[PDB]
């Protein structure tokens, strides 16, 4: 019931939907802890957003960074938004990647991703 | 009159602010019209931010971004924030960095700097 470009997502999986952003799990995260976060309206480019749309995003991406940052025992975190071709989009849809970091550290089953899910689902309660 | 972390900066170099967020031009670029966006608030994570220092951060950040993907050229953008020490962060201050994208893309004088600034100064106008 969630779109993500092309993709459609199963919300058992989106671990956060706010009044316009929402966020799900990777399905092929590269550091543990690996989300993103993204509006719900399908832009393809951070202009396209409306200036609440661009509030509401990355608030949502602090909240979430947090979270993922205590239950992945990153010390700190790191934001990335890939904005077009050229940046290195693939999926067409505006999108935060937020991942968790420790120190010196450089697809999933759809029943495992629900469970990361849920389990990040706890501290938004 | 400006200061990012320890560095005070010249006002002349600072080519927008708003009522909590500021940019300046990159002493140091990586890929021309490297601009980065941060808050006013000498705040070292993201965290530390209020909700309202974020929805101004990430709005400054979609105009900056735009002006200077027109004026470099570039094709998209890269936005990245290095959320405390092993995100990868140096000067110790939220700082959004901003990059203009072209194909096959793979310090600096303070006249110059203040140069740049002008220049991008002139889109916000």
């Amino acid at each position: 019931s969630f779109r993500f470009g092309q993709h459609l997502i199963k919300p058992s999986v989106v671990f956060l939907k706010t009044e316009l952003s929402f966020a799900l799990v990777n399905r092929k995260p590269v550091v543990p802890g690996h989300v993103l976060v993204c509006p719900l309206r399908p832009v393809e480019r951070f202009h396209d957003l409306r200036p609440d749309e661009v509030a509401d995003l990355f608030q949502t991406t602090q909240r979430v960074g947090t979270v993922v940052e205590k239950h992945f025992h990153g010390t700190s975190l790191t934001f990335s938004m890939q904005d077009g071709p050229e940046a290195g989009q693939t999926v067409k849809h505006v999108h935060v990647h937020v991942l968790p970091r420790k120190a010196g550290d450089f697809w999933r089953s759809e029943e495992e991703m629900a469970a990361e899910a849920a389990a990040l689902r706890v501290y938004f309660q």
